[PDB]
């Protein structure tokens, strides 16, 4: 689909059998989801943003369905203000910026 | 043009007569520019992101050329690690996300 930017680009995703709302963020290298229970092992990691660094749990090879499109990749879980779909998964669904 | 997301979507912008590289960021509500001595009146503001909040100076109606496309709107100036073009200016150049 073609999404305009007058409103935040929020979309429903399905992760771990659960539905959630997430922001398609071209300015994010990675995908960071609010604290939740995800199956499998996770490694501790730190990611940075505008205000500094936060500690997150890194899950590898997790299936994520974004607006009906499938992706499988790394998902970081931690204290983020909003669920974020970053470039690692946006590239898998073939998302591009157009103007 | 069509910009893929394999790499950070950085482009050249023109602001205050200067050329800078900035990130096309669909996850940023407003545009945030690295510290620069822009003339004009401003209002203090706090914006929060992953690691927390930072204090910025809000300037209104600042002309910004993005990849040869003219836009004009609010620009926040503060200690950001990178120049960020947000939805407030992206909507002006007709930018969309497509997949
Ligand atoms: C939705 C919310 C959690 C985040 C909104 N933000 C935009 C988001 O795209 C920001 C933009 C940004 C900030 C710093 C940076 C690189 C990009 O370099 C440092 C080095 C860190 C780069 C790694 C990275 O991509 N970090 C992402 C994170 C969400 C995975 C990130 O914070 N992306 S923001 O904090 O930069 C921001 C907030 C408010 C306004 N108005 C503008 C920008």
């Amino acid at each position: 689909p073609q999404i305009t930017l007058w409103k935040r680009p929020l979309v429903t995703i399905r992760i771990g059998g659960q539905l959630k709302e997430a922001l398609l963020d071209t300015g994010a290298d990675d995908t960071v989801i609010e604290e939740m229970n995800l199956p499998g092992k996770w490694k501790p990691k730190m990611i940075g943003g505008i205000g500094g660094f936060i500690k997150v749990r890194q899950y590898d090879q997790i299936p994520v369905e974004i607006a009906g499109h499938k992706a499988i990749g790394t998902v970081l879980v931690g204290p983020t203000p909003v669920n974020i779909i970053g470039r690692n998964l946006l590239t898998q669904i073939g998302a591009t910026l157009n103007f």
